[PDB]
Formats: structure tokens, C-alpha cells, sequence
């Protein structure tokens, strides 16, 4: 596990427009296109993205293109962010995994307002830092995905993961 195989569970893999678990335009793994509801919008975010005219599909590859790109871009978010960058260097590798996983969900300002989240993890207070991230309207929209993320917070470990 790493966390290329572990955003790939939590946001699967489809090549054809869709609406996220928000309403929302996306493609790929996870890849948000646009909150507009204009579908062509999307559409013209796609061919920007993907720099062709796609009509909506993309191939793996072209799907694997943008996912490396999106999660280069959520550490990114964490390393210039001055609340996010010195709980992630905190933390140990799968931890790190976790943090990342939340800012490519939600995006580096809806984590880093995480701030009770944050000092706990920060802390090393693993179980209270587990209870305070569920205590959030992402924990109650999408409970599973939570829930592993907090279990990986929890642990260390891989074990929410493993068998999937
Ligand atoms: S939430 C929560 N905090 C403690 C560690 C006290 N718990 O046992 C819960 C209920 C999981
Ligand atoms: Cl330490
Ligand atoms: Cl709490
Ligand atoms: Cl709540
Ligand atoms: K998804």
C-alpha cells in the first residue's frame, strides 16, 4: 500500500464524466472537473486538462496522467500550507498518507481549518485525534471513506486498506 493504491480504492476508476459523491463533474480517479452544473463546462475542463478534444472519455493512461498530477498537487497544498506543513512533517510515511488523502478530497483549506484535528494529530493523541475528525460533516457524507482514513490516523497502519 502507498498512497497511489490507496486514493485508487477511495476514489475508483472511470473513464467517462460523472458526478462525485458532492454532484459534482469528475473523470478519472477522482480527477474534479468543475462545480458548475454546466456539463459543458466540465467538458471544457476536461479538454483543457487533457489538452484534446475528448467528447467527455478518456483513456487509463490519460486518467493515470491526471491522478499522479492531482496527488503531486495535494502535497504540494500540504508543503506550502502553514498549518498543514508542520503536522505532515510530524508525521511517519502512512500518516502522511492520510493527511494527503483528506486535502485531495476536500482541498488544502478545508483540511487545514481541521485546527482541533490538527493539534491532536500533531500530539501524537491518536485515539482523541481519531474521535475529533469524526465529529465533521465529511465523516457523516461519507462515512466508509472516513473511516478508513481516521483507522489509518489511528494505527500507522495499513490495516483499513488491506483487504480491498
Ligand atoms: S470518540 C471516542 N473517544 C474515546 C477514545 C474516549 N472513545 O473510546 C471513542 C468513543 C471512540
Ligand atoms: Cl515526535
Ligand atoms: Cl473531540
Ligand atoms: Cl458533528
Ligand atoms: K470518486
Amino acid at each position: 500500500m502507498n498512497i497511489f493504491e490507496m486514493l485508487r480504492i477511495d476514489e475508483g476508476l472511470r473513464l467517462k464524466i460523472y458526478k462525485d459523491t458532492e454532484g459534482y463533474y469528475t473523470i478519472g480517479i477522482g480527477h474534479l472537473l468543475t462545480k458548475s452544473p454546466s456539463l459543458n463546462a466540465a467538458k471544457s475542463e476536461l479538454d483543457k486538462a487533457i489538452g484534446r478534444n475528448t467528447n467527455g472519455v478518456i483513456t487509463k493512461d490519460e486518467a493515470e496522467k491526471l491522478f499522479n498530477q492531482d496527488v503531486d498537487a495535494a502535497v504540494r497544498g500540504i508543503l506550502r500550507n502553514a498549518k498543514l506543513k508542520p503536522v505532515y512533517d510530524s508525521l511517519d510515511a502512512v500518516r502522511r498518507a492520510a493527511l494527503i488523502n483528506m486535502v485531495f478530497q476536500m482541498g488544502e483549506t478545508g483540511v487545514a481549518g481541521f485546527t482541533n484535528s490538527l493539534r491532536m494529530l500533531q500530539q501524537k493523541r491518536w485515539d482523541e485525534a481519531a474521535c475529533n475528525l469524526a465529529k465533521s460533516r465529511w465523516y457523516n457524507q461519507t462515512p466508509n471513506r472516513a473511516k478508513r482514513v481516521i483507522t489509518t490516523f489511528r494505527t500507522g497502519t495499513w490495516d483499513a486498506y488491506k483487504n480491498l
